[PDB]
Protein backbone atom coordinates (compact mmCIF):
# COMPACT_ATOMS: atom_id res chain seq x y z
CA UNK A 1 0.00 0.00 0.00
CA UNK A 2 2.38 2.25 0.87
CA UNK A 3 4.21 1.39 -2.52
CA UNK A 4 1.19 1.88 -4.28
CA UNK A 5 -0.01 5.32 -2.98
CA UNK A 6 4.21 6.52 -3.44
CA UNK A 7 3.69 6.09 -7.01
CA UNK A 8 0.21 7.28 -7.24
CA UNK A 9 2.22 10.75 -5.32
CA UNK A 10 4.83 10.62 -7.67
CA UNK A 11 2.43 10.63 -10.51
CA UNK A 12 0.35 13.48 -9.42
CA UNK A 13 3.42 15.32 -8.21
CA UNK A 14 4.59 15.00 -11.81
CA UNK A 15 1.54 16.35 -13.43
CA UNK A 16 1.72 18.97 -11.35
CA UNK A 17 5.59 19.78 -12.12
CA UNK A 18 4.46 19.57 -15.85
CA UNK A 19 1.19 21.97 -15.37
CA UNK A 20 3.99 24.50 -13.27
CA UNK A 21 6.52 23.90 -16.17
CA UNK A 22 3.76 24.50 -19.06
CA UNK A 23 2.48 27.36 -17.39
CA UNK A 24 5.87 28.67 -16.79
CA UNK A 25 6.92 28.33 -20.80
CA UNK A 26 3.86 30.15 -21.38
CA UNK A 27 4.98 32.86 -19.11
CA UNK A 28 8.51 33.04 -20.51
CA UNK A 29 7.27 32.99 -23.70
CA UNK A 30 4.64 36.38 -23.36
CA UNK A 31 7.48 38.11 -21.47
CA UNK A 32 10.12 37.70 -24.31
CA UNK A 33 7.16 38.51 -26.46
CA UNK A 34 7.41 41.90 -24.65
CA UNK A 35 10.59 42.31 -24.16
CA UNK A 36 10.98 42.04 -27.89
CA UNK A 37 8.66 44.78 -28.34
CA UNK A 38 10.79 46.68 -25.48
CA UNK A 39 7.63 48.74 -24.50
CA UNK A 40 7.48 51.66 -22.07
CA UNK A 41 8.65 50.96 -18.71
CA UNK A 42 5.73 51.71 -16.92
CA UNK A 43 3.98 49.36 -19.48
CA UNK A 44 7.01 46.60 -18.69
CA UNK A 45 6.50 47.02 -15.25
CA UNK A 46 2.59 46.55 -15.72
CA UNK A 47 2.77 43.26 -17.89
CA UNK A 48 5.42 42.20 -15.21
CA UNK A 49 2.93 42.27 -12.22
CA UNK A 50 0.40 40.96 -14.44
CA UNK A 51 2.58 37.61 -14.92
CA UNK A 52 3.94 37.07 -11.30
CA UNK A 53 0.57 38.01 -9.94
CA UNK A 54 -0.57 34.88 -12.67
CA UNK A 55 2.07 32.69 -11.72
CA UNK A 56 1.45 33.37 -7.83
CA UNK A 57 -2.33 32.11 -8.49
CA UNK A 58 -1.05 28.65 -10.29
CA UNK A 59 1.17 28.20 -7.65
CA UNK A 60 -1.69 28.98 -4.87
CA UNK A 61 -3.72 26.31 -7.28
CA UNK A 62 -1.06 23.86 -7.22
CA UNK A 63 -0.39 24.05 -3.49
CA UNK A 64 -3.78 23.96 -3.14
CA UNK A 65 -3.84 20.41 -4.95
CA UNK A 66 -1.15 19.15 -2.99
CA UNK A 67 -2.49 20.11 0.16
CA UNK A 68 -5.85 18.51 -0.94
CA UNK A 69 -3.82 15.21 -1.53
CA UNK A 70 -1.28 15.62 1.61
CA UNK A 71 -4.95 15.89 3.96
CA UNK A 72 -6.20 12.93 1.84
CA UNK A 73 -2.69 10.82 2.49
CA UNK A 74 -3.07 11.52 6.50
CA UNK A 75 -6.67 10.59 6.44
CA UNK A 76 -5.74 7.66 4.87
CA UNK A 77 -2.84 6.68 7.28
CA UNK A 78 -4.35 8.50 10.41
CA UNK A 79 -7.42 6.61 9.54
CA UNK A 80 -9.72 5.03 12.56
CA UNK A 81 -13.18 4.11 13.53
CA UNK A 82 -15.76 7.19 15.30
CA UNK A 83 -13.62 9.40 12.72
CA UNK A 84 -15.93 12.53 11.19
CA UNK A 85 -15.64 13.58 7.83
CA UNK A 86 -17.33 17.03 7.78
CA UNK A 87 -16.74 17.80 3.75
CA UNK A 88 -18.69 15.67 1.87
CA UNK A 89 -16.51 16.71 -0.92
CA UNK A 90 -13.35 15.29 1.10
CA UNK A 91 -14.77 11.69 1.60
CA UNK A 92 -15.86 11.70 -1.88
CA UNK A 93 -12.43 12.02 -3.08
CA UNK A 94 -11.64 9.27 -0.76
CA UNK A 95 -14.54 6.85 -1.95
CA UNK A 96 -13.51 7.48 -5.41
CA UNK A 97 -9.98 6.83 -5.37
CA UNK A 98 -9.56 4.72 -2.31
Amino acid sequence: LEAEMAVERKAVEDQRDGELEARAQKLEADLAELEAEGAKADARRKVRDGGEREMRQIRDRAQRELDRLEDIWSTFTKLAPKQLIVDENLYRELVDRY
